[PDB]
């Protein structure tokens, strides 16, 4: 058997569709499994989304003060309900929208892209400037949520996130003292424990950000380092559309199909 066959069982274990990439190396192969299916991207648009506001402005835009009420946050924002009364920083925005996930702080700062109408054409603009193509974000949080399988909107696929977050994280996309903001964003994750970080060794060293919305999805993002600091980039997406809309994510899918790209890239 091969590891197509490992992936196949997860998906007919778990009820689930599965796509798996992760970029070649000098020493490894792609893995690639539904790479070019797509998949909503759920909260995992907030990763490049924080890489464009750093990408478009002096760091000294991460001080700006963004204030907002009570009426903005219409979908979970642990972080933006905290901070409501006195308002948030760009960066403190940036900084929830990856660790916390935050559907507020993610759509203030879409604004800060794009402007009240623009934030979602202009988020895609920044893709489509890194060579990205196929993804598309069309809606902001919470409607986001109510895509059907099958709708092009508001997706990416494996291999189209797998490569922008490459591109922000080893590649220059940014500048190193932008870069290293996402990625200590990243590596302070707070909702990433049970996936991706779930099928590596403990030495190895994670950074990620999730996705979860209805039809059982989830997704998780990450770049890995070796214990001798050899870097990979793993983009785990699925969904359960068998369920319908309110099937249950499975967390445990991810951490498995992160199980097997491990054993691919750890055992020598
Ligand atoms: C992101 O997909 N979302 C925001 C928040 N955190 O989820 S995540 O950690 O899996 O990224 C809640 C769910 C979801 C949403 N529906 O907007």
């Amino acid at each position: 058997m091969d590891l197509a066959d490992r992936f196949a069982e997860l998906e007919r274990r778990y009820d689930a569709r599965l796509g798996v990439y992760v970029p070649a190396t000098g020493t490894t192969a792609a893995i690639e499994y539904r790479a070019d299916e797509r998949f909503a991207f759920c909260s995992t648009f907030k990763a490049p989304l924080v890489a464009a506001v750093l990408h478009q402005n002096p760091l000294t835009h991460l001080d700006k003060l963004i204030t907002y009420t009570s009426d903005d946050i219409r979908s979970i924002s642990p972080v933006a309900q905290q901070h409501v009364q006195t308002g948030m920083t760009i960066g403190q925005l940036c900084d929830a929208a990856i660790r916390y996930s935050d559907g507020t702080a993610a759509n203030l700062l879409l604004a800060d892209l794009g402007g009240p109408g623009g934030g979602t054409a202009a988020f895609t603009g920044y893709l489509r400037s890194l060579g990205d193509t196929v993804s598309r974000l069309d809606a902001e949080e919470p409607e986001l949520n109510r895509d059907p399988p099958g709708d092009e909107r508001d997706t990416t696929t494996p291999h189209a996130i797998a490569l922008v977050l490459q591109q922000l994280v080893l590649g220059n996309a940014l500048p190193p003292d932008k870069r290293a903001l996402l990625t200590d964003w990243m590596a302070r994750n707070t909702t990433g424990a049970k996936r991706i970080r779930a099928g590596f060794p403990a030495d190895w060293k994670v950074i990620d950000k999730t996705g979860t919305g209805d039809y059982g999805r989830a997704n998780d993002i990450a770049v890995v380092w070796s214990p001798t600091g050899v870097p990979y980039v793993v983009a785990v997406m699925s969904d359960r559309a068998g369920g319908g809309y309110d099937a249950e994510p499975r967390e445990a899918l991810l951490a498995e199909a992160a199980t097997c790209v491990a054993g691919v890239l750890a055992l020598e």
